[PDB]
């Protein structure tokens, strides 16, 4: 998951589990009218570097799987990453962020139970990668702010470092598509200007309805308005071009700093399935963690070490 010169042997240290994969609702509306409709598989990915007893950094990724007889729908979402800040800075972050990505992006060693032993997937997958670029002071780590070395970077920044990191593990695939709402067409095409791959837009389905189209994630800004769109049981009138269209007005995006959606994909990747035995855990076990975190004072030495010495 990460190379010798960033571990050096043990001088830094890793935090990596994984929820036990569990079937949910699809995260997009799929009438029930649909021929072969999907089974979905939720897990959740939780990466933490430690140098010796400090957090350096975190990143939460949620793996979606649509499962159709003959391929799978296999959606990646960057839910959360973060820095700490308690120590000066000694390895680039997109140097641990990048490879971590890539490697859960690419993992195929999943031991999804059978549908009321294991359910064997089909070999055929199509990736779907899912970012947005929003410059929270503290994403995972409470009071990191005023740490003296985390660097904050404002939202146009946070940007240019994602499409950098993006780009670096998504070679060859086959789109890459940007939307910065509220911009226009000639500042947000700057971004995407020396990146050969990547167009303006989104990865989705174009036309209909934006609940058949647009997924559902948890602490998406995108998401926050599709769950009001459902709320208000809007869901049969909202176009996905209105929808892209009115995302833009909202507080999240009119009063934030360059808040963009990246989207990537690739289509008809032959994959092997791959056991890779890594730590996993109940969604019980995951939040219990996440809960312990978010009543970490991240200012303080002492609670850092003594929520990673609990942890080990």
């Amino acid at each position: 998951m990460l190379p010798p010169d960033i571990l050096q042997n043990g001088e830094f240290e890793t935090i990596y589990f994984q929820t036990n994969p569990t079937y949910i609702k699809s995260p997009i509306h799929i009438p029930k009218s649909t021929i072969g409709k999907p089974d979905t598989v939720k897990i959740r990915h939780f990466f933490a570097l430690l140098h010796q007893d400090l957090v350096v950094l975190g990143l939460e990724v949620f793996v979606y799987l649509q499962i159709y007889s003959d391929f799978v729908e296999k959606y990646v979402y960057v839910s959360k990453c973060d820095t700490v800040g308690l120590e000066k800075s000694t390895i680039k972050i997109g140097k641990v962020i990048g490879p971590v990505l890539q490697y859960i992006i690419n993992y195929n060693g999943y031991k999804i139970k059978m549908k009321n032993e294991y359910r064997t997937l089909p070999k055929t997958q199509n990736l779907r990668l899912c970012v947005f670029t929003k410059p929270a002071k503290e994403y995972l780590f409470p009071n990191s702010a005023k740490n003296p070395y985390k660097n904050l970077l404002n939202g146009q920044s946070l940007l240019r470092w994602w499409i950098s990191i993006i780009d670096s593990i998504t070679k060859g695939w086959n789109n890459h598509k940007l939307m910065i709402p509220g911009a226009d067409k000639y500042a947000t095409r700057k971004f995407i200007e020396k990146y050969s791959d990547w167009s303006e837009g989104h990865i989705f389905k174009k036309d209909g309805l934006a609940v058949q189209a647009i997924p559902l994630f948890p602490d998406d800004p995108k998401g926050r308005f599709l769950e009001l769109v459902i709320v208000e049981c809007r869901y049969g009138k909202m176009t996905v071009s209105r929808f892209y269209q009115e995302l833009a007005y909202r507080q999240e995006f009119l009063l934030g700093d360059c808040v963009s959606l990246i989207g990537c994909c690739k289509e008809n990747l032959e994959v092997t399935y791959h056991d890779d035995l890594v730590s996993t855990v109940t969604i019980s076990e995951y939040k219990e963690f996440m809960n312990l975190l978010k009543l970490v004072d991240f200012s303080d030495r002492v609670e850092v070490s003594n929520f990673v010495s609990n942890y080990r």
